[PDB]
Parts: C-alpha cells; sequence; structure tokens
C-alpha cells in the first residue's frame, strides 16, 4: 500500500494518480526469480529483450518509448550502469540485492529529470526483517547459487545489515555480490544510513563488470515534516575483451515534504556529476558532466477530487536549461469509481557517444516526450481494475545523419497504447492479470517502430492447497519486428508472437526450512526476443532457505 517514487516521500497509491505496480520480496521469492529482467517482465507496459539468457545485454521498453526513455533508480538514485550508454540495462544488476521494486508508468521528469519518460522503475535494497538466513539454489545449464544474509539490532537505535551472494550459470554468466548497511535513530524523528554493496560479474569474447554503490544520508520523518538529504557515490569498471568503461557518479539530494489541508507540498535540489575516464564508450577525451535541478511537488484532495501535480527546472553543464511538469486530475464519481486525466513533459539529455564520440554533435537538444493519458479505476464485485489510454508524442529524437556522419536532433514518434489490469479472487486462487496494447511509429514516415511487442498479454495465478504454495505465470508476447543482421542491406523480419509458461511450487518443510521448485519454459517454446539470440528452453530450478 505505501510508496516512495512518487514523490519522493511515503504515500498510499491509492493517493498516486499514474498506475503504480508495487513488487515485495515476497514476490520475488515466490516466483523465484534469478534476474532483474525476470521480475520486470511481469509487470504492466514492460516489454524487455534481450541477446540470449541471463548476463547478456538488454533492453527495456516502457510502454513503447525507447531503450533510453526509463528511468531506473537504486533506491532512488539514477542507476549508474546505465550513465556510459545512456540507456538502462539491468542484466547485470543482482537480484539478490533486489527487496522491493516501485514501478511508476507514465512521465515523472517534472520530479526525477532525464529519462523518465515511459516510467520509473525504482529498485530498493532495503529490508526491515530481522534475522539470519541462508538460501541455495541449482538448476538446469549447472544453475548454483549459495546466499548467507543478516540483519540485526546493534544495540538499542542502531541495526546492521549484511549480505553476500554467489551466483552462477553456464551457457555463462558469473556474479558476485556484498552488501551492508547502517541504520541508525538518532530520535524517533530522525534517521541516518551508511550503506555499500558492489558485484564483481563474469559473462562469455569476455566481459568483466564491477560495480561499487556507496549511499548516507539523514532523514526526518516529523507528525507533519519530512526531510531528507542524500549522497550517492558510484564507481563502475567495465572490460570486454580490450576495452574499459570507467564511470564515477556523484549524488546529493535535498527535499522537505510538508502535510497541508488533504495532501502535501514538497521541494527539493537535485545535483549530479558523471566523470568518465578517456576512451571511456568510444570517446577520446574524459568527460565531467554536471546537472543540478530544483524542482516543486504537490497533492490535494478535496472532496470527490484528487490533483497531483510536479515542475522542475534542470540546468545541464551540455545543454543548459530545459524544464519539465506535469498535473492529474482524479475523481471519484461513485464510490469506488474514478475517472482520472493526466498531462506530462519529460525529457532525455543527450549521451557520452552522441555528444562527443567519432560521430558526435556537442549542440545537442534533450529528446522530448509530451503525453496525455486517460483512465478509469474500479472495484466492482471483489474486482479491482483499471483500464488506460495514453498518447505519446517524442520529439527532437537524436538520430544519425548518413550524409554528414554527425548526430542531429530531428526524428519525431507517435505512441498510442492501452493499459488494462486486474485483480481479484475466486476461493483460494489469486489471479493478476494484464492486458497492453502498444502502437509505437515513426511519426513523420508511420512504419512501426523495431523491437516492441504490439501487444502482451500476463497472467499470474497463485494458491495454496496443503502446505503447498503454488504459482502459475503466463505471458503472451505479440509480434515483433527486428533486423536481420546477418545478412546486408539488413531487413525488418516479423517475429511470431508467442505464449510462455511456468510452474513454481515453495513448500515449508518446517517453519525454519522452506524448499522451492520451478520450471521455467514449461513448454520447451523455441522462441527470440531479439532474432538470432536463442533464449532458455525449459528450465528446472530447485532452491531453499533457512531462517533462524
Ligand atoms: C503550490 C504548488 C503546487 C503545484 C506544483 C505542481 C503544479 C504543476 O502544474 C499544475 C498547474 O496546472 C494545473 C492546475 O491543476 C492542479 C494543480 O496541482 C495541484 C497540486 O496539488
Ligand atoms: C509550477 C507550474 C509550472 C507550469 C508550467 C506551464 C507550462 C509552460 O507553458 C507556458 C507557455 O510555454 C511556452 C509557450 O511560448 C514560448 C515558447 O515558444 C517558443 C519556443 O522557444
Ligand atoms: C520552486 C521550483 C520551480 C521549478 C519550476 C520550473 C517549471 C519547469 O518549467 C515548466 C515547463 O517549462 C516550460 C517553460 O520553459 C521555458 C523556460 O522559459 C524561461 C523563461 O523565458
Ligand atoms: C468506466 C467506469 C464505469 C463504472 C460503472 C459503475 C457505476 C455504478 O456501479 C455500482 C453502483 O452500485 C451497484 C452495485 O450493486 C449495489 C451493491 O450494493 C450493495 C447494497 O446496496
Ligand atoms: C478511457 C480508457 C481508454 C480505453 C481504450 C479502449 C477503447 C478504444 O476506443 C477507441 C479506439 O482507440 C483507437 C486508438 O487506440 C489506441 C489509443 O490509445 C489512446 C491514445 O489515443
Ligand atoms: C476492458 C474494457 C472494459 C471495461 C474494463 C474492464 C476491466 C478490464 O479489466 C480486464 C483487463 O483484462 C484484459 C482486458 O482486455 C480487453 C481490453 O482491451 C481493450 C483494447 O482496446
Ligand atoms: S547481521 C550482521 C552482524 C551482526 C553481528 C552479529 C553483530 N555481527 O558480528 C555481524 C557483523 C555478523
Ligand atoms: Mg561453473
Ligand atoms: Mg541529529
Ligand atoms: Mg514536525
Ligand atoms: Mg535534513
Ligand atoms: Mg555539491
Ligand atoms: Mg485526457
Ligand atoms: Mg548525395
Ligand atoms: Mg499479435
Ligand atoms: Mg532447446
Amino acid at each position: 500500500t505505501l510508496v516512495v517514487t512518487a514523490n519522493r516521500f511515503e504515500q498510499p497509491r491509492s493517493t498516486v494518480l499514474a498506475p503504480t505496480t508495487v513488487v515485495t520480496r515476497q514476490d520475488i521469492d515466490r516466483w523465484q526469480s534469478t534476474s532483474v529482467n525476470d521480475v520486470l517482465r511481469r509487470l504492466p507496459g514492460v516489454d524487455i529483450t534481450q541477446n540470449g539468457g541471463s548476463g547478456q545485454l538488454s533492453s527495456i521498453f516502457i510502454r513503447g518509448t525507447n531503450a533510453s526513455h526509463v528511468l531506473v533508480l537504486i533506491d532512488g538514485v539514477r542507476l549508474n550502469l546505465a550513465g556510459v550508454s545512456g540507456s538502462a540495462d539491468l542484466s547485470q544488476f543482482p537480484i539478490a540485492l533486489v527487496q522491493r521494486v516501485e514501478y511508476i508508468r507514465g512521465p515523472r521528469s517534472a520530479v526525477y529529470g532525464s529519462d523518465a519518460i515511459g516510467g520509473v522503475v525504482n529498485i530498493i535494497t532495503t529490508r526491515d526483517e530481522p534475522g539470519t538466513e541462508i538460501s541455495a539454489g541449482w538448476g538446469s545449464n549447472s544453475y548454483q547459487n549459495y546466499d548467507v544474509s543478516c540483519q540485526q539490532q546493534l544495540g538499542d537505535k542502531t541495526r546492521v545489515t549484511l549480505l553476500g551472494d554467489y551466483a552462477h550459470t553456464h551457457g555463462g554468466f558469473l556474479s558476485k555480490t556484498l552488501y551492508g548497511a547502517l541504520e541508525h535513530n538518532f530520535t524517533d524523528a530522525w534517521s541516518g544510513f551508511v550503506r555499500g554493496y558492489g558485484y564483481d560479474n563474469r559473462t562469455n569474447d569476455t566481459r568483466k563488470l564491477y560495480s561499487q554503490s556507496w549511499d548516507a544520508g539523514l532523514r526526518y520523518n516529523g507528525e507533519l515534516i519530512k526531510s531528507q538529504l542524500i549522497t550517492s557515490y558510484s564507481h563502475s569498471k567495465d572490460y570486454n575483451y580490450a576495452t574499459l568503461d570507467e564511470m564515477k557518479q556523484y549524488t546529493v539530494q535535498w527535499a522537505n515534504n510538508v502535510i497541508v489541508g488533504h495532501g502535501s507540498i514538497g521541494a527539493g535540489v537535485d545535483w549530479q556529476k558523471q566523470t568518465t575516464t578517456p576512451g571511456t564508450g568510444y570517446v577520446e577525451d574524459g568527460y565531467d558532466q554536471r546537472n543540478t535541478g530544483i524542482y516543486l511537488t504537490g497533492l490535494q484532495q478535496v472532496g470527490d477530487f484528487t490533483f497531483e501535480g510536479a515542475a522542475r527546472s534542470d540546468d545541464n553543464s551540455q545543454f543548459g536549461r530545459h524544464g519539465t511538469w506535469q498535473t492529474s486530475a482524479g475523481w471519484e464519481f461513485i464510490e469506488g469509481y474514478r475517472f482520472i486525466a493526466s498531462y506530462g513533459t519529460s525529457y532525455k539529455a543527450p549521451n557520452l557517444g552522441q555528444l562527443y564520440g567519432f560521430y558526435g554533435n556537442p549542440n545537442l537538444d534533450p529528446e522530448k516526450s509530451k503525453q496525455w493519458e486517460g483512465a478509469f479505476e474500479g472495484l466492482t464485485a471483489g474486482v479491482n481494475w483499471r483500464i488506460s489510454g495514453y498518447r505519446n508524442d517524442v520529439s527532437d529524437l537524436i538520430d544519425y545523419d548518413d550524409h554528414t556522419l554527425k548526430y542531429y536532433n530531428e526524428g519525431k514518434a507517435r505512441i498510442k497504447g492501452v493499459e488494462a489490469t486486474a485483480n481479484f479472487d475466486t476461493g483460494p486462487l489469486t489471479h493478476t492479470v494484464s492486458y497492453d496494447y502498444v502502437d509505437a511509429r515513426n511519426a513523420i514516415t508511420d512504419t512501426p517502430l523495431l523491437r516492441r511487442a504490439k501487444q502482451q498479454v500476463k497472467y499470474q495465478l497463485d494458491w495454496q492447497l496443503y502446505d503447498f504454495d503454488w504459482g502459475i505465470t503466463y505471458q503472451y508476447l505479440g509480434t515483433r519486428y527486428d533486423k536481420d543482421y546477418s545478412s546486408y542491406p539488413y531487413q525488418t523480419v516479423k517475429m511470431g508472437g508467442v505464449s510462455l509458461w511456468d510452474l513454481a511450487v515453495a513448500y515449508p518443510v518446517t517453519s525454519h526450512l522452506t524448499v522451492r521448485g520451478k520450471i521455467a519454459n514449461l513448454f520447451d517454446k523455441d522462441y527470440e526476443t531479439v532474432y538470432g539470440y536463442q533464449t532458455a528452453g525449459r528450465e528446472y530450478t530447485l532452491s531453499g532457505s533457512y531462517t533462524f
């Protein structure tokens, strides 16, 4: 029920007018996900493509938007792995760290700045759940996982969290994760934290990625006033063999929010520096980019109406000043039913390669989105449902000009989509269903954009019988257009749609020991999300956790 992703501070989801999805760790353990993509692919509006199995490059297409038009936050801060390519790829991010996901669709540059065009995915790594745990798993393709985790009180008012994880999967991918946290309450209103973690990955032509992130902050959580001051530093090193991509990202943010009337008003200032090593991302020199943004947010309930807003101004060391804004109005016209209307602008900053690489244009402006969305939400006969339509006009897309061998702002895209979701129970069965239609086109030429499913259906059915907890996952991935690079001029090819099924079980052997089982791709269906790149096939997994 609570989220922080909408305006940075806690609020109930019912008061967030944008469609909103929350995934908890209970969900991730039940689903038996061995990657971040597997979690995300289940959610509304998400279309993930991957050059094969785990560890391989991937892209996230939220609601038809480009790969680079989703904002991935880790504990509220822009994902470091995204900064060199300017495009979020979570294949290397360790699933072991994911305690919660809050995923908000629709624009949100008016709070977060760059990249929040299709939506915002915030991966949270914090848990409140004392104790010690050991866990492990084996599966198909010699998959193997071991994991030790711990959270305990060091006296009154201070807690410590530790975790280590080893994951390995042949064709392949090797991941080692370490994470520690200290949380401290100076009073019941004032809190502080220091966090550090990092991970060492190898992917097979070989890839050796290493990242470490450190975060530190103060929060004030009062009856009316809420405040946060947060510091983050990330250092990544990305070897392909040989080529080295290295980036340091520093972040400081100060936000406040106060409860006023039946809602709130907030403001903050957001500063970001990114330094890259020479040769990073096929750019010759090392670069230092800086961004500052100041934004305002507000929520109010009057009568049957809810109004939500945000507005931001970003000053970028390369393109200068760009402003964004968004509003939503919602009207509960009969109890349990609501009509919601939203408008929002957002942007994407140019990336290092586009700006300074062999074909760079140092004068590029940001890509700009205007979105309109309308929705009906309802609770009918024990069924919670919602249906939205949205229109997204993207312009000044950064395209390569083949005649002058330089990038320019010129492209246009028009995306018209529909999202429909419902959840409900039938006796002991729980159903979670969504449907997405996404008509994403080049607006000059009126031709469909490549790499995106026009349609997806997603169905989750959970139930408990003896003490077995069962979960079935269904996905239809619709027809998709891609290019075939095996032959030049590269031809556009049509990839047929596919139905995919998973089956997962959990059993508490004792009150301390849970054993779990999964068959991913129950019908050994052969398919690609990227033309040429074979996906998994039926895989089996068998795992356990021991708590004390
Ligand atoms: C005191 C400032 C609160 C508003 C900040 C964000 C406003 C963004 O644009 C809204 C203006 O245009 C639409 C007017 O309708 C509702 C305004 O938002 C009310 C916020 O609770
Ligand atoms: C806190 C509230 C923020 C609300 C912002 C409203 C949106 C700004 O639109 C007002 C008009 O916008 C510009 C129109 O004309 C000037 C620009 O056109 C020429 C291009 O440079
Ligand atoms: C207290 C923080 C207020 C931050 C508000 C900035 C709102 C962002 O602008 C709204 C969208 O931008 C539209 C106007 O952009 C053109 C800038 O005009 C500059 C003055 O000529
Ligand atoms: C696109 C949204 C359309 C929503 C239509 C809903 C209109 C009214 O629906 C519910 C009205 O209540 C009727 C339900 O049956 C009454 C149950 O009440 C129990 C005791 O009176
Ligand atoms: C109020 C939620 C809208 C539900 C949409 C389904 C009804 C379709 O009726 C009209 C046909 O729409 C044609 C275009 O379809 C994609 C449009 O998506 C919205 C952007 O305009
Ligand atoms: C869907 C229009 C009817 C009113 C909303 C009912 C709630 C929808 O919840 C079910 C979501 O499940 C799949 C719905 O698929 C059909 C809707 O697609 C329409 C595309 O234009
Ligand atoms: S949960 C981490 C932890 C708690 C305590 C028992 C105090 N420790 O020595 C470690 C650091 C293992
Ligand atoms: Mg091995
Ligand atoms: Mg203090
Ligand atoms: Mg107070
Ligand atoms: Mg403070
Ligand atoms: Mg500073
Ligand atoms: Mg509308
Ligand atoms: Mg010519
Ligand atoms: Mg189809
Ligand atoms: Mg096979």
